[PDB]
């Protein structure tokens, strides 16, 4: 019993992590197979970020320019190019330390877990979500660019996401593998603000599921309701539409507790309509939507 | 910028896990050079441990009967012995992922990751305190014991928690790596309750220090008090008393906001006495404190 906001264990992605260093601007790399991976970004000053033409500030770097380091020991770069906002430095030497891995591009309301990483090195793991705006809620510092966000699926690491920027809100905004940003963000210190971040229903559902399991119940109710009633409330409350296949994804949860969908939506109406009343569910006196069906189904079963 | 419950990265620790099975029993071990440290409970069925003799059930047991799988590689057991709560199993083979280690005993009020595994493969990690009753409030399911809790000091590992046991009241109770529980705990299926559970004051402070860094001001007000009128109001809400070691330990935050001490303990009590009012402090309803002051520096200094 016990429900946390768990990460994936990080090794596998330890292992991949380098320090890019181009002119003054040090970032991380992903280092998988012969190819190095970071922001684009790192090939610009603090003067270019305010209108960087990208494809003009290239063209003055050469491979020995970029100088990639992997612990104390230097990467040989015999290729350069940018694919969207990443920058792809083919090295001579291939990561034996390359776990089996893919590159994915994650729907909003998804989890991942963070390395955030410095000058290459590992500081910390915590797991964040895709918000609904394309943002992510993490704790990214000034030469943390390039950390990476991944999920584990055994032994593949699918990784998803690469920490480019700080929108002038506190929030955090980057690319999946392929260098496209998630959501409207450009990597240009312009004025960008994060859209309206809505509470994804379907995660505030699971989470209930998983403080019903592991025994917080008072937020049950005799009542029940039905998917237009409830979005009608979800709407008032700027909650994600609650749709059939959101219903369907909480199937085994709903089989598990014995407690239909619908009857956790009255219950979830009510909590929207009357707050917890100074009361907590799992040790949280908010509603929490970083935790997917998926997620609450693999902490409570054990999946390693 | 960016405030998240944050835990080391864990890939040191995942070279050092294990599965350890005795009879029908399968638990985690901690294999370090060439001893596997596992909880002793291991020795037990559910029948044994209502009123366990460890030393006679021991007694029953040879080396060939604990079967130590390192990935699918089977470790030879030489030697095995109990040191209070934990059995130390020697192995012919060391293990060549061993990092740099200790074994430290934590005070009650500090933090630490714990990788959960389950048969010697983790499945996750996250941040866990040392609650003051000497419990932790994890994420434990069967199969987790012997998974560890530890910090890490750039390349040295410091262990400081193994995983023994669930509580009936849903908290987890384990030992350092001596096998000393922490508390009053026994590793026997006995009617054993948590004490009460008070909120560790120094590190709602320096929490509510990480907010005034990244951006939340809302709760300072224009008041202060002294660490007697402070520790009243500290009783009455079930925190511990503030020290002048806390404060002290608080410095280097003090310093940073340019916020003393006692007026950030007025901000805390005017918080206790009138609630949050329906707002949030880093995205959080409650008061947080799990994050010890060094947490809190580490976070926003990027300590890798
Ligand atoms: C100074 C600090 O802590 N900065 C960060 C913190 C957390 N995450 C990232 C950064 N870095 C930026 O946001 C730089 C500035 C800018 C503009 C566009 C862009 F694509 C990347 C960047
Ligand atoms: C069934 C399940 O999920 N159990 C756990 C969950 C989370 N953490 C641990 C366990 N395991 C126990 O608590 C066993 C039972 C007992 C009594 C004393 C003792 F030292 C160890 C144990």
């Amino acid at each position: 019993s016990g429900f946390r906001k768990m990460a994936f264990p990080s090794g596998k992605v330890e292992g991949c992590m380098v320090q890019v260093t181009c002119g003054t601007t040090t970032l991380n790399g992903l280092w998988l197979d012969d190819v190095v991976y970071c922001p684009r970004h790192v090939i610009c000053t603090s003067e270019d970020m305010l209108n960087p033409n990208y494809e003009d500030l290239l063209i003055r770097k050469s491979n020995h320019n970029f100088l990639v380091q992997a612990g104390n020991v230097q990467l040989r770069v015999i290729g350069h190019s940018m694919q969207n906002c990443v920058l792809k430095l083919k090295v001579d030497t291939a990561n034996p330390k390359t776990p089996k891995y893919k590159f994915v591009r994650i729907q909003p309301g998804q989890t991942f877990s963070v390395l955030a990483c410095y000058n290459g090195s590992p500081s910390g793991v915590y797991q964040c979500a895709m918000r609904p705006n394309f943002t992510i809620k993490g704790s990214f510092l000034n030469g943390s660019c390039g950390s990476v966000g991944f999920n584990i699926d055994y032994d593949c690491v699918s990784f998803c996401y690469m920490h480019h920027m700080e929108l002038p809100t506190g929030v955090h905004a980057g690319t999946d593998l392929e260098g496209n940003f998630y959501g409207p963000f450009v990597d240009r210190q312009t004025a960008q603000a994060a859209g309206t971040d809505t509470t994804i229903t379907v995660n505030v559902l699971a989470w209930l599921y998983a403080a019903v399991i592991n025994g917080d119940r008072w937020f049950l109710n005799r009542f029940t309701t039905t998917l237009n009633d409830f979005n009608l409330v979800a709407m008032k409350y700027n909650y994600e539409p609650l749709t059939q296949d959101h219903v369907d994804i909480l199937g085994p949860l709903s089989a598990q507790t014995g407690i239909a969908v619908l009857d956790m939506c009255a219950s979830l109406k009510e909590l929207l309509q009357n707050g917890m009343n100074g009361r907590t569910i799992l040790g949280s006196a908010l509603l929490e939507d970083e935790f997917t069906p998926f997620d609450v189904v693999r902490q409570c079963s054990g999946v390693t």
